[PDB]
């Protein structure tokens, strides 16, 4: 490990640092020194809130770099020096202001965790699918009007992040994530999910609460993996009949929502431990047989 | 004036009503109320109230009837028979739908509907052509009817909270609107036909994902405040400097990158603010240098 660099850490003993500084409320840092190939084996950097408004070319040619964090960092475009870094696990972009994603991204294609969360980018490139060994893609809290037709080329997502977007729309090859284990797509505002979102056979968790929902497809109990489904505080007004096919799913929570029935097949689920139905218009009478279908259930209205 | 009545405050032409507190249930409201027939103001905030009989319409001298914080599912066709009620306050009542037989009533000046989640408001809501203020807030509007400019009358309109995707064109044809409030809602551009609210005072557009500002938002020429902060703002129309009357501009947290020539024009634009903004310091001074009399704010 290592911390911060006044006078370069006492000539930076011998020069193999492999961590570096970070910012804080009286750390300016306006530039990096330019004297940063000098470490040769540095896998994590972090920059986190540092004024930095522009990096160096000398960035790019630490191709030991694995770990690169620019969070909070009032960089007002994207740094395309840190693209050429062919081998770098972690991207952390958080933070700072980009209007645009830059088009070349797709050349790192070895990044596993990329978060570009916090920034007010309209879109996405379609070269998003080249970065096809990712596992976790941060897009929380951004401009995002709509996921690329391509996003279902990244073969290796596992964690997909889009709260705070304003998604009208999910797009139908989404549903070629065949890797995919976390969803996240809460308080967006989704008016309905695609057919195609059955073809996310390892989902195990799926957010979709204090979005606009309406309805629910009659493809989403394809999902034979999905164990905890968070559908709150939307404005659903009916189930699918065949919402009893979530073989796993043990957590649904449906607070909210403008339900009047729920289908008699929810009996199906054996597994289901846990089930929310408060502020929904249910009739007292409904009340007891939904009580009545789910006994082994622990059941809050 | 009157309180809540406990043996129905002993025989009472008593003139206001009650309330709901914790331990006041109030399940349902006696049929006896035809009786005291000089009802101005009548209050049932917070009871649990889950229906009405018939025996409240009968009252066509009562003046202003709330009923917030009700659980009563559908609205009751008992009210729009009222037909000289100024004031309606639906409040907190969960509504699915807002009846097509509310332009009955006509005789509203201040309608309440907000805190519901109703999907469409019906095309007879411009047939209450005494509307003065109408609330809206935080319901699940898509859109505004057609209709919305046909009340000739509306002075205030609340939107706050609501999924308003568009702005109808006839919105500019309401000539007597003061006070607009569209705060955050999901517009992402207001229409051309925003030109023709002339009387238009305020106008309340913050924490929304507004990307542009229409050419003809300088047909505004009463206009006084603008709030836009919070919005995906990336520049701003050459026509803001006709907005003569507007003394304060608030646009903090937008993508704008310059703003027109014309902005020193407005001799009457005493606060500005623009901070959290892509202002480079050469533009920072321009700006300053463009509006003298103005407390400028980065």
């Amino acid at each position: 490990g290592t911390y911060k660099n006044l006078e370069e850490a006492l000539r930076n003993p011998d020069k193999v640092f492999v961590l570096k500084m970070k910012g804080t409320e009286r750390t300016k840092l306006v530039t990096l020194s330019r004297e940063i190939v000098r470490f040769q084996n540095l896998k994590e950097l972090d920059l986190e809130g540092n004024q930095l408004k522009e990096f160096p070319k000398e960035i790019g040619n630490l191709k030991n770099l694995r770990k690169l964090d620019l969070s909070e960092n009032p960089l007002m475009f994207f740094p395309k020096e840190i693209t050429n870094l062919e081998s770098l696990e972690e991207l952390n972009i958080s933070g700072t202001e980009l209007t645009i994603i830059p088009k070349e991204i797709g050349n790192m294609n070895g990044l596993l965790r990329l978060y570009l969360d916090e920034n007010p980018f309209s879109e996405l490139p379609k070269e998003i699918g080249n970065l096809k060994n990712v596992l976790r893609l941060y897009l929380s809290n951004t401009f995002l009007k709509t996921l690329p037709k391509e996003i279902g080329e990244m073969q290796s997502l596992e964690e997909l992040n889009a709260t705070g977007t304003s998604l009208s729309k999910l797009p139908k090859e989404i549903g070629n994530l065949k890797n995919l284990s976390n969803l996240n797509l809460s308080r967006t505002e989704l008016t309905t999910l695609p057919k195609e979102i059955g073809g996310l056979r390892n989902v195990r968790l799926l957010y979709l609460e204090t979005s606009r929902l309406e309805l629910l497809p009659k493809e989403i109990g394809n999902l034979r993996n999905l164990e905890e489904l968070y559908l709150y505080q939307n404005r659903i007004t009916e189930l699918p009949k065949e919402i009893g096919n979530l073989q796993n799913l043990k957590l649904l929570h449906l607070n909210g929502n403008l339900l009047e029935t729920l289908p008699k097949e929810i009996g199906n689920l054996k597994n289901l431990k846990l089930l929310h139905l408060s502020k929904n218009r249910f009739s007292p009478e409904e009340r007891k047989r939904i009580r009545q279908l789910l006994p082994n259930c622990e059941i809050y209205f």
